[PDB]
């Protein structure tokens, strides 16, 4: 309770380079100094809750879920909350599209 203010939630648990599989559904997770609204970004892109884009929050905890992954999608995702933002390189793998043997 001091003069002035502090500001938005300062990313305390910045993202972490995660590696997913092609075709699968990637799921990121981060932490904020305090429950606050954020906006994920997939390489000079804007990620918002809609068709597949999932931005569920659990008290100072954001999680981006992108269905239908793709080796191309891989790059670098960032989470903007206000003044600060964290980025984490996402690595996509190639799913085994090989026909089982009998």
């Amino acid at each position: 309770g001091s003069s002035g203010s502090s500001g938005p939630a300062h990313f305390i648990g910045r993202l972490r380079h995660q590696e997913s599989i092609e075709g699968a559904t990637a799921t990121l997770r981060c932490e904020l100094s305090k429950a606050a609204p954020v906006e994920w970004r997939k390489g000079r892109e804007s990620l918002r809750d809609g068709d597949r884009h999932s931005l569920r929050q659990d008290g100072a905890v954001c999680e981006l879920q992108i269905c239908g992954l793709a080796v191309a999608d891989a790059g670098e995702y960032s989470c903007v909350c206000g003044e600060e933002r964290t980025s984490a390189t996402l690595t996509v793998k190639a799913l085994p599209s090989g026909p089982s043997s009998g």
